[PDB]
């Protein structure tokens, strides 16, 4: 599914994302916007290294989920990458939380550094009741 902005903001808030490891809801929203356009079915194959990015947060198969086809990959979220293509985002949120428990935090996603870091991100949550 493709979420609408404020729908997604409240969904993430109910799933415990606001302030998770210091990361505001607006930052999670900015991440989802630029990774996938709020689309849980989004996929991107990286021909350069044979990995794939899955779901609303575009979480990568080399480290975080198992798809069976990424060489030498691990599965730190202990999930099939299929779980990251569901309309319900609970599993994707649990995995994103795992990602940011690592040293880099939200910086794990280059798109966040490019599109969200040191920016005014208020617009992503304005009017949503969060
Ligand atoms: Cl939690
Ligand atoms: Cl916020
Ligand atoms: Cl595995
Ligand atoms: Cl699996
Ligand atoms: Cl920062
Ligand atoms: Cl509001
Ligand atoms: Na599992
Ligand atoms: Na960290």
């Amino acid at each position: 599914k493709v979420f609408e902005r404020c729908e997604l903001a409240r969904t993430l808030k109910r799933l415990g994302m606001d302030g998770y490891r210091g990361i505001s809801l607006a930052n999670w929203m900015c991440l989802a916007k630029w990774e996938s356009g709020y689309n849980t079915r989004a996929t991107n194959y990286n021909a350069g290294d044979r990995s794939t990015d899955y779901g609303i947060f575009q979480i990568n198969s080399r480290y975080w989920c198992n798809d069976g086809k990424t060489p030498g990959a691990v599965n730190a979220c202990h999930l099939s990458c299929s779980a990251l293509l569901q309309d319900n985002i609970a599993d994707a949120v649990a995995c994103a939380k795992r990602v940011v428990r690592d040293p880099q935090g939200i910086r794990a996603w280059v798109a966040w550094r490019n599109r969200c870091q040191n920016r005014d991100v208020r617009q992503y949550v304005q009017g949503c009741g969060v």
